[PDB]
């Protein structure tokens, strides 16, 4: 399969050209519209790579276009570990799928953040905040594809099934690719020697959601997590043979370009995925 990797939060780990331009990841997600609903109007966070402001970020568009012609797929990632998002009704729901569609994918706005390319999709990055109408904002995006060009849909849901925020929108089953975070969770993420955690809780997510295709979520370095982190020979020993025989099986997601740089994952599990 291929490597999906998340981009956008830390301004030192080069351009979304310079990041589809490795040859190492097939999906980017470009991280974080962090604040909306509840009549907020939305933002888009990238840390140090641009400010968003009098189209600060529409340079964005560029590395898009590049990442695209080389066949990658790109996501924006709604939510992160830190912001006020929220959905207060399936008004909100509906109120969001409209901006969004507008501002990111097919429909039209004068004052669209990252510029005048469309994405390939929506990524459900929600950790905290309201368990609620997700699953309305998954179908009134999905709708949108009707009008033509599809909308892909993806989830990173933390392992714990069911994922108590993103559940109810996995089980519609409208959900392309899921990459599911194995890491900051004790109970289903790799602890020295121990991988039956793991394993374990990669069969309860391919055996129990609809889904395109799961991916294996992990931090590409120590430092990107307070826990989790599997090291490259591990990964390639004992995990990947095991999950790789699952038909649904992806491949792997990595939190963070930035750690991926500075400790060469990709670079050390690429052709085993
Ligand atoms: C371990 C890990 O990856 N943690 C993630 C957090 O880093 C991340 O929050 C973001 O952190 C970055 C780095 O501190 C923030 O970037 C700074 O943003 C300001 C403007 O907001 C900018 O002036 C700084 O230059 C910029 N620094 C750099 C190096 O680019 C960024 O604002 C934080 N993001 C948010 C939404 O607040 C969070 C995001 O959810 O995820 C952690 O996992």
């Amino acid at each position: 399969g291929g490597i999906a990797i998340y981009w956008g939060q830390n301004g030192n780990e080069g351009t979304l050209t310079q990041t589809c331009s490795t040859r190492k990841y097939s999906y980017v997600n470009i991280a974080f519209l962090n604040k909306f609903g509840n009549g907020q109007t939305p933002q888009i966070n990238l840390a140090g790579h641009c400010n968003p402001a009098a189209g600060g970020c529409t340079i964005v568009s560029n590395g898009i276009r590049s990442c695209q012609i080389q066949g990658i797929k790109v996501m924006l990632s709604l939510g992160g570990g830190i912001g006020s998002y929220t959905l207060a009704s399936q008004a909100d729901a509906k109120n969001v799928a409209d901006y969004l569609w507008n501002n990111f994918l097919g429909g039209k706005s004068s004052s669209r953040p990252l510029g005048d390319a469309v994405l390939d999709g929506i990524d459900f990055d929600i950790e905290h905040g309201s368990t609620l109408y997700w699953d309305d904002l998954a179908r009134y995006l999905s709708a949108y594809s009707k009008q033509g060009k599809k909308v892909y849909l993806t989830a990173a849901p933390q392992c714990p099934f069911p994922d108590r925020y993103l559940g109810t929108a996995l089980n519609t089953g409208l959900f392309d690719y899921v990459w599911v975070q194995f890491y900051n969770n004790p109970p289903c993420q790799y602890s020295s020697g121990n991988i039956n955690n793991i394993i374990n809780s990669w069969n309860r997510w391919t055996t129990s959601i609809n889904a395109g295709k799961i991916f294996l979520g992990l931090p590409a370095a120590p430092e990107a997590a307070g826990s989790g982190y599997v090291p490259p020979d591990v990964l390639i020993s004992r995990i990947l043979p095991e999950i790789k025989k699952s038909p649904k099986y992806g491949g792997v997601m990595l939190w963070s370009k930035f750690y991926d740089d500075k400790n060469g994952y990709s670079s050390s599990i690429l052709d085993s995925v």
